[PDB]
């Protein structure tokens, strides 16, 4: 079989995942299909994880039902997986304690510059020691975290695999009465949506007790540095949760109410795509055009506000680290204290460390735990039932449809004004600090130094809001513009384009792709741009001090550019395996629950369990590879992110004779913030490039085949049509079914027809309506058919379709979408349709629209509706093709004023002493005056 190198692996290779390099060399130029992914360990099999849990659950239910109590399943889970988390808590504690020690030893290097003496070498070795203690913490947070992460991630798949085994073992025991309650849907949902929530709980289970401790420690450390002023920064940090919950509650409403306007549009588009052969023939396009335009306009108007709310939230997240500092330090200065550089950046780091993680990870954990407990309760109640006895081109085409390039220039110039202020706000504080120390009581005026600080605080927020708003608007206008082109292009396509593409594909397109364009793209773009600009500022601040740091930057910048590729070229193949191995288990389960009686007939159910386990092991292998490959890259990245910090610190120390304390503090406080932002920036690009495929495939339309125009230059002013040796063909080079369509049907001669099945009887109607322009010409009452627009031709003809169709609407719009008749004229139209009793029995009697795809009626009255359409139209030429009968027969024989009927039917006896009759050959005709000659 396939041995996996996870075992047979020394230490120092599991920290860096050195056992995973060969695979890449193989996936670099071969596209591994299925036989190159290793098998799982012997302690991660379903048959091994689903037995101990079953035993513990049996023991627990026994101990519970023994007494007058209620049994629980959340106790049997902790009886098995308690040592694992007990051991992981040691490391999560060791890790949460290293983020509080960095700022303590950061403030000890700056104090060496505040108290500096060249002729002193005993006070410098202590500085080197302090700096050496500051690197082990980075190496702990950067290298030893990923093994722990992989383990805490693997701790969830075990539970997810243990639950499904017992769920299936139970489902194979349901009785007749018990299975009549729950059907296939719920049983497959228990595995497709519920168990899939245990993978994220273990990641967000340690914050519940690690957030408060961190906050308390941080505030206690702050008290010893500045004093009571610290409170002024912890108040602004708690108001954010109340101020952000309400706006989310408000946003959900907007979303819910726009979903309604979306669904109706989708339904209208669906019912429009099915029946094009009738709309294109009756000339009823503008109605649906307007019906879609109105709904799209409403949807956009409702989406703008939600997008604006999201942009405001992002801006708030961008500039919340400035208000806290501003408030706390203006208070600290007004109370009467003096400002130094060893107290400022320490507090900056403490804040930046606590606020983000706590306010962004404490709320999510609660939702995760709640959902997990709900799913556990569902599973518990279920387990108790009874039992038996791309490219730059796409980006350029997606951006230039939003606004003129001057707007893009303004946007580029507006995004590089927020970061400048973000950095200048701290440079000003370092400048103040350095100006304080050069005094001898020669006090500093606070008006100037405080007003400039306030102004630099205000500009940041203003620009950060403006940027987000403009970006969102520009990226929504692009979808607004593309959807139109899409619709007004697919509406003018031939019928052949629809005979090769099923409705499902086009509907899925119109729904999913536009949803992605309108919902997610702008937010991801904005977050990616923001996090990208947040890194260039760090690097530029680190270069403007110690200019020599530009030399070791060009190599670390070239390595990454390659590494990423060397990774993706095998990472774009694991998702395919995951999906292809996850679908068959669900298929097998769904098809296995129905054929159950035979499985019970023969006492053989041990094989199906083994087959299920074998099906699940493949997905287990794929998940293992996914986790390992995701962790193989972060270590390589963090190595560089930490080498940068080491270089900065030791270079600052080696050059302690040409720079001051404020500058080194500013450079160091930013270098301790690069890892997470770089990770997020590299993570967002994946999603961006993944969802840009929707944009790539949407633009595939907007340029397709296009039939002749609807209106030519020269307008037109008994239907005597004359034919010739013309020939007709569906495709330009397909087979041929009609040859030399030669015949003449002059003034109101009631033509007939007689034909067989498949010998080309339903083709001339497609040529008369020029659904596919054939070779040759056909004269009609002094004018041709190709020298006239499509609408000027398809409007002067009436057809009785074989399959009746009624659209969602009233009996007034479905029979007269264009307002040109009066009400009494419609009543007279429906006077001779033999159907006027049903209408009046309803409230409006003509305006009570119907639903359920017209299921309220049947073929009979629907064909009556079609005949009513034909009558109300009052045209000269008429083409009837049918394949109640007495009603239609007699009434059409009576009403129509003997105007050039063309009847087509499969029953020859439908003719009763007609005027002129024909037969069908395989493409030609055998006819003369009347059939009595031969017959
Ligand atoms: N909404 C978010 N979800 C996850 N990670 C984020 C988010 N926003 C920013 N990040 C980054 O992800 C990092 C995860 O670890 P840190 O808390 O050290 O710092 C975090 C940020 O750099």
């Amino acid at each position: 079989v396939k041995p996996n190198p996870l075992q047979d692996a020394n230490l120092c290779s599991r920290v860096f995942f050195w056992w995973l390099n060969p695979l890449f060399k193989i996936g670099h130029k071969r596209r591994l299909e299925e036989d190159d992914m290793y098998s799982v360990l012997p302690e991660d099999r379903s048959q091994h994880l689903g037995e101990e849990l079953q035993g513990f659950w049996d023991k627990e239910v026994l101990r519970a039902e023994n007494d007058a109590q209620k049994p629980s399943l959340t106790r049997a889970i902790i009886k098995c997986y308690w040592k694992s988390y007990l051991v992981l808590g040691i490391f999560t504690l060791i890790e949460e304690s290293a983020k509080v020690i960095q700022p303590i030893f950061l403030g000890k290097i700056i104090n060496y510059f505040e108290n500096y003496d060249p002729m002193d070498s005993v006070a410098l070795n202590t500085a080197y020691a302090y700096a050496t203690v500051l690197t082990f913490c980075t190496l702990i947070l950067a290298i030893l975290h990923h093994l722990y992460f992989y383990h805490v991630q693997c701790a969830g798949m075990r539970l997810r695999v243990a639950m499904c085994h017992m769920i299936y073992r139970k489902a194979l025991r349901l009785s007749n009465m018990a299975m009549g309650k729950t059907t296939t849907g719920q049983i497959v949902n228990l595995l497709s949506n519920d168990v899939n929530k245990f993978d994220q709980v273990t990641v967000f289970l340690h914050f519940l007790w690690a957030g408060p401790l961190q906050a308390i420690a941080v505030t206690a450390l702050l008290w010893m540095e500045i004093g009571i002023s610290c409170l002024a920064g912890m108040a602004v940090l708690i108001i954010l949760l109340p101020l952000q919950s309400c706006f989310g509650k408000l946003f959900s409403s907007l979303r819910s109410k726009t979903a309604t306007f979306t669904d109706a549009r989708i339904r209208t588009m669906n019912e429009v795509i099915t029946g094009i052969r009738i709309i294109k023939m009756y000339a009823w396009e503008k109605s649906f055009s307007n019906l879609i335009t109105n709904l799209r306009k409403k949807e956009i108007s409702k989406i703008l506000r939600s997008s604006c709310l999201r942009g405001m939230n992002l801006a708030s997240f961008f500039s919340a680290s400035k208000i806290i500092v501003f408030v706390t330090f203006t208070t600290y200065v007004l109370l009467g204290s003096v400002i130094t550089a060893s107290r400022v950046f320490v507090a900056v780091t403490l804040y930046g460390a606590v606020r983000l993680t706590v306010t962004l990870f404490f709320p999510s954990a609660i939702e995760r735990v709640s959902e997990a407990i709900v799913s556990i309760r569902r599973i518990q109640t279920f387990l108790l039932l009874d039992e038996i006895s791309v490219g730059f081109q796409a980006y350029k085409n997606y951006f230039r449809a939003g606004a003129h390039w001057i707007v893009f220039i303004f946007l580029i110039l507006l995004n590089t004004a927020a970061q400048v202020a973000y950095v200048l706000q701290d440079w000003w504080l370092s400048y103040w600090a350095n100006k304080q120390s050069m005094l001898n009581t020669e006090k500093l005026d606070l008006n100037w130094y405080l007003g400039i600080y306030s102004g630099l605080t205000v500009a940041t927020v203003l620009f950060g809001i403006a940027r987000s708003l403009l970006v969102f608007y520009v990226l929504v206008n692009s979808s607004q513009t593309l959807h139109n082109k899409m619709f007004e292009s697919i509406l003018k396509a031939p019928v052949l384009f629809f005979d090769r593409n099923p409705i499902g594909r086009i509907l899925n397109r119109f729904s999913k792709d536009i949803g992605h364009l309108d919902d997610l793209l702008p937010l991801t773009f904005l977050d990616f741009i923001q996090t990208l600009l947040q890194v260039v500022g760090v690097v530029s601040v680190a270069v403007a001090v110690i200019p020599w740091i530009a030399i070791p930057l060009v190599p670390l910048g070239i390595i990454f550019i390659f590494l990423r590729r060397y990774f993706l070229e095998t990472s774009r193949d694991v998702k395919r395996l995951e999906s292809t191995t996850r679908s068959p288990v669900f298929s097998h389960l769904s098809s296995s629950l129905q054929g159950l009686w035979t499985i019970r007939a023969y006492k053989a159910e041990e094989r199906c369990q083994e087959l299920f386990d074998a099906h699940q092991d493949l997905h287990s292998e794929a998940w293992f590879l996914f986790l390992t490959t995701s962790r193989w890259f972060a270590v390589r990245l963090d190595a560089i992110c930490a080498m940068f910090v080491i270089i900065v610190a030791f270079g600052s120390l080696i050059l302690a004779k040409t720079l001051d304390a404020g500058q080194v503090g500013l450079a160091l406080s930013y270098a301790l913030t690069l890892m997470g932002m770089f990770q997020w920036c590299v993570r967002q690009s994946a999603e961006v490039e993944n969802m840009m495929i929707s944009v790539e495939r949407v633009i595939e339309y907007t340029d397709l085949e296009k039939e002749a125009p609807w209106e030519y230059q020269k307008r037109p002013p008994e239907g005597v049509i004359i034919f010739d040796n013309v020939n007709f063909m569906y495709s330009p080079g397909g087979p041929l079914v009609l040859k030399h369509l030669t015949a003449l049907i002059k003034s109101q001669e009631k033509v007939g027809i007689v034909g067989r099945t498949g010998a080309g009887k339903s083709s001339l109607i497609s040529a008369l309506f020029r659904l596919s322009e054939p070779e040759g010409k056909i004269w009609i009452d002094k004018i041709l058919t190709t020298e006239i627009g499509l609408h000027d031709l398809r409007k002067k003809m009436s057809i009785i379709p074989q399959e009746p169709v009624l659209f969602t609407g009233t009996m007034r719009k479905n029979l007269d979408p264009f307002n040109e008749h009066t009400d009494e004229e419609l009543w007279n139209a429906l006077q001779e349709v033999q159907l006027k009793e049903t209408i009046e029995d309803l409230p409006g009697k003509m305006d009570t629209e119907l639903a359920e795809s017209g299921s309220n009626f049947s073929v009979g009255q629907r064909q009556l509706v079609c005949l009513a359409r034909a009558i109300l139209r009052k045209n000269q030429i008429l083409i009837i093709d049918e394949a109640t009968d007495e009603l239609i027969q007699k009434k059409i024989r009576e009403k129509f004023a003997h105007c050039t009927v063309l009847t087509i039917a499969h029953r020859l006896n439908t003719i009763i002493d007609s005027d002129k009759i024909m037969v069908l050959d395989s493409g030609r005709l055998k006819e003369y005056d009347e059939p009595y000659v031969l017959l």
